[PDB]
């Protein structure tokens, strides 16, 4: 065969023992992982979230840096690979997915058996509940804590954060964004354009709900901050840092509050789980929350130019397999997490070239879009392949 062009999908099987049966039209460009892909239905209206068949819907697309990925090369040769995925969900559901490829030319024909069991009959899945869109329902008081955060921002105190004062917060907490990296950064939430981050495009950053980096993560960097010695404690004078450098003034006293409100267990210091409960007395857990939301803040906006990127981890096992993971908490109409791990296993029918199995592990990012009726659905794929 020749790199790939276009392709076609048959994917079928069944979700709680109810069939669907898709057929699937795309193309991409295997110089740079682009795929795209028409799926209809051809047994009526799908009767699940067609967001868990995002995965399923042609690695024969991904470059790697410098040629061709394991799953191009071995398309070119004609001798191919086989896969099979096992995904876990949250509730206990699991699925598994199988695929056959031939290749004619630059054409792929390719085929996906899904069987997926264990869904609860009112969850996520069955009932079609699963998005790319929500954001957190905020109280009045956390709406006021964000604004107590902002101000920590808002240096001349004008009423928006521009890349100066977003800078100096930064450099004041060890990071040296590039000018460039700034404006990157407020542009993805600049939702009025006018170049600098106002309160509302503030609160609105921090009630979004992103695809591949939820709380856990956040307060577990967050923690990481504050915890500059990495010994699994925040001590009096690792908060006294964090909250002076981001201008936050505390007496030796107000220091000494903050630690004994959240030292839940008396040894003076705050450990993982006693900081998680401060950032879920009360002008103590004001302040606490004060300095927890700029830190996230910082972390949200650090990470956005990557936030519709899903990270895999690929491994060989042996010159004839790929081991390949990753994690996704789909998220719900209301809001919510539902997680799920994927692992997925491919077996070529010859050995790979040798530098493939010196450059391990491979990390791949993958952005996808889905547009959705219950009989139609339109998918995107974006790769990049790092060593
Ligand atoms: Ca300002
Ligand atoms: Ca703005
Ligand atoms: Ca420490
Ligand atoms: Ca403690």
């Amino acid at each position: 065969a020749s790199l790939p062009a276009t392709h076609e999908l048959h994917i079928f099987g069944s979700i709680n023992g109810i069939d669907f049966d898709m057929v699937g039209q795309g193309t991409g460009n295997p110089n740079d992982g682009y795929e795209e892909l028409n799926l209809k239905s051809t047994m009526g209206d799908l009767q699940f979230s067609p967001w868990i068949l995002v995965p399923h819907i042609f690695h024969q697309y991904l470059p790697y840096p410098d040629g061709m990925s394991p799953f191009q090369a071995a398309m070119v040769d004609g001798s191919g690979y086989q896969v099979h995925r096992t995904m876990q969900f949250e509730d206990g559901a699991s699925l598994t997915v199988n695929y056959r490829y031939t290749y004619e030319g630059s054409h792929i024909k390719g085929e996906a058996q899904v069987e997926g069991t264990g869904f609860p009959a009112d969850g996520p899945v069955m009932t079609n509940s699963l998005t790319a869109e929500a954001h957190d329902q905020l109280t009045e008081e956390q709406i006021a804590e964000f604004k107590e955060a902002f101000s920590l921002f808002d240096k001349d105190g004008d009423g928006t954060i521009t890349t100066k004062e977003l800078g100096t917060v930064m450099r004041s907490l060890g990071q040296n964004p590039t000018e460039a990296e700034l404006r990157v950064m407020i542009i993805e939430v600049d939702a009025d354009g006018d170049g600098t981050l106002d309160f509302p495009e503030f609160l609105a950053m921090m009630a979004r709900k992103m695809k591949y980096r939820d709380t856990e993560e956040e307060i577990r960097e967050a923690f990481g901050v504050f915890d500059k010695d990495g010994n699994g404690y925040i001590g009096a004078a690792e908060l006294r840092h964090v909250m002076t450098n981001l201008g936050e003034k505390l007496t030796d006293e107000e220091v000494g509050e903050l630690i004994r409100e959240a030292d839940i267990d008396g040894d003076g210091q705050v450990n993982y789980e006693e900081f998680v409960q401060m950032m879920t007395g009360s002008s103590s857990r004001r302040k606490w929350n004060k300095a927890g939301h700029a830190v996230r803040a910082i972390g949200r906006l650090s990470s956005m130019y990557f936030a519709d990127w899903c990270v895999s981890k690929k491994t060989c096992p042996n010159d004839k397999t790929i081991v390949s993971t990753f994690k996704w908490a789909f998220i719900t109409d209301n809001g919510k997490r539902y997680r799920s791990t994927a692992r997925t296993t491919y077996t070529f029918a010859k050995p790979m070239a040798a530098n493939y199995l010196k450059n391990q592990p491979m990390y791949v990012f993958r952005k996808t879009e889905l547009k959705h009726s219950k009989t139609e659905l339109n998918f995107k794929e974006w790769q990049k392949a790092f060593t």
